[PDB]
């Protein structure tokens, strides 16, 4: 079991760590059918998605997907610094797999 | 996959972007039968709803509809600036499909 | 579809609006059996309830009832001004059908 | 329907009101199997639990038990003043039936 | 029924108490498949997980696992002092069973 985001991220193919150390600049969420997703940006232009739940997801991921959107909204509203994101780099925008918050 | 609200909104019919760049002026929520909904207004008079779930919605939207009402409530209470809303313009008041927040 | 709480309230018999323009003074919550409910009071003012779900609540209302209790709690804690309540006024304390928040 | 915690508490057997008029001193929660519970304390030594869901609960009470733990956590974190607790006094620690909050 | 985290922790095998008396230094969470977990750290290097839900958990522990991740996230954001953790010491990082917050 990994003990940090960077080691977690290394367990997966097509992932990488983005180091932001910054608050979220914008938070966008949609309820439109087939686009039940969130999108975040940082002021450097970095853009990330929480993907719409789908066949690339297993059942254990559904609750975690909803939690991640919860986390992004509250981080946004509190202006919490995001340390790192583990993202899938084979999607545009890159898709979030994990987040770390630290000063 | 869209990277912002404007591109997402353009994937649907009968939708438009309203640019508010303002906090929500009032938040109304109802539990009354057949009107289980939320209504928001802005100081310019713009009024929007999250629709009562109905025949126009699918199962994959159910959680997202509940999430949007959560997001509007906490945006209202915290005075969070709403950047844009994507809305269906064939409902009165216009019905929210997506929101973006940015300072 | 109504665009404000007053018009919504006018769609139902046995309701009225109370105009409060004040924060909630006290919040009471019970998990005791058959009293799973929330009660709010306004300073030097009235008490209101969210009814226990039962016979006279249809099924889409169950989530809305839970949401309303969540709304009253967060309003109380954040000290947000309640603008108006739409209530059923056939018993004391009057039962909440809808809430509006505005400054 | 009772309009305050004291009158609510009087509808049950083996309950009583403790008056605190104080913030929560400590908050404890557990996910250990068969001990999925919460405990709170006050600086006068008063200690209360939210019981593990069990045979003594009817099914409407499950959501309410979860709500109470939500309430106690955010009360603790925000240092919200707890006015009174209605508790079952046939358990150690006394088990929470209801709470009232007032500043 | 225990009245505190230490006595709760002593009801189980392979558990121990870590006394921190400090805020959380970092909070990490993941939606990646088979690693739907949270990780927290403290400035002294202590690292703890909320385990991926699995065969070692009963249904009552499921909601409690989700609650604990909620608790850790808001504790982190609010700089809440964590008093103690009860953890399983047969997992690496040690796996949280219970938390207490005080002071
Ligand atoms: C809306 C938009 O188009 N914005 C882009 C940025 O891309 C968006 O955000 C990124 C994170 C992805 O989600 C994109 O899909 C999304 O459109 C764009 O950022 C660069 O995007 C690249 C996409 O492949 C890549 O992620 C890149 O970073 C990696 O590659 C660069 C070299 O180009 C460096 O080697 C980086 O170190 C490397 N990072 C990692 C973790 O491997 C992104 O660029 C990096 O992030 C930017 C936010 C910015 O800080 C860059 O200096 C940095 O290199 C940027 C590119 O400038 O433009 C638009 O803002
Ligand atoms: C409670 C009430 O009746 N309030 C009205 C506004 O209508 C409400 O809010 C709007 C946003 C919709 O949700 C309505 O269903 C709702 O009742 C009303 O706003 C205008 O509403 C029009 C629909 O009836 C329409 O949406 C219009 O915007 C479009 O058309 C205008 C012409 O008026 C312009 O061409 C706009 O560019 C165009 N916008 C887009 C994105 O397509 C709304 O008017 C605009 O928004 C207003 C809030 C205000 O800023 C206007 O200056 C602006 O044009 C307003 C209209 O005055 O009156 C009450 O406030
Ligand atoms: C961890 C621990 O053991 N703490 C105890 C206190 O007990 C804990 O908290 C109480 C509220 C219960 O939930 C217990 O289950 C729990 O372990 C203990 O408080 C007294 O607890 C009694 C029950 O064991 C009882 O509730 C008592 O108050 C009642 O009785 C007294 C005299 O015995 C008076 O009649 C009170 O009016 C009566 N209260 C009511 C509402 O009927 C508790 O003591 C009262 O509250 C204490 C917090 C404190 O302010 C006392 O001065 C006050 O009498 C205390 C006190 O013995 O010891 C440990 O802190
Ligand atoms: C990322 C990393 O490698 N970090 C390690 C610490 O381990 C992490 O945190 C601990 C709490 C566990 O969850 C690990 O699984 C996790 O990787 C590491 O902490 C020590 O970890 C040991 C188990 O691997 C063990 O728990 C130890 O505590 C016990 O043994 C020590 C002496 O080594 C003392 O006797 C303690 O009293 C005893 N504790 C109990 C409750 O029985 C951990 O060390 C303790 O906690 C540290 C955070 C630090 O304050 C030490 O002074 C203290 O002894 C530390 C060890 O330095 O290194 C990395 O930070
Ligand atoms: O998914 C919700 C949407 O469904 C469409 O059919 C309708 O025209 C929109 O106004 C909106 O209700
Ligand atoms: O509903 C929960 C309650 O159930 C009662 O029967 C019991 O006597 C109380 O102590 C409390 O457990
Ligand atoms: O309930 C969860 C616990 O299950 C036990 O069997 C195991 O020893 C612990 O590591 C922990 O996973
Ligand atoms: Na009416």
């Amino acid at each position: 079991t990994p003990q940090n985001i960077t080691d977690l991220c290394a367990e997966y193919h097509n992932t990488q760590i983005h180091t932001l150390n910054d608050k979220i600049f914008s938070y966008t969420e949609s309820l439109a059918g087939k686009r039940e997703m969130a999108i975040i940006t940082f002021k450097n232009g970095a853009t990330f998605q929480v993907e719409v739940p789908g066949s690339q997801h297993i059942d254990s991921q559904k609750k975690a997907i909803e939690r991640m959107k919860d986390t992004l909204r509250i981080a946004y509203l509190t202006e919490a610094k995001v340390e790192k994101l583990c993202v899938w780099n084979n999607k545009t925008p890159h898709a979030i797999a994990a987040i770390s918050m630290a000063n």
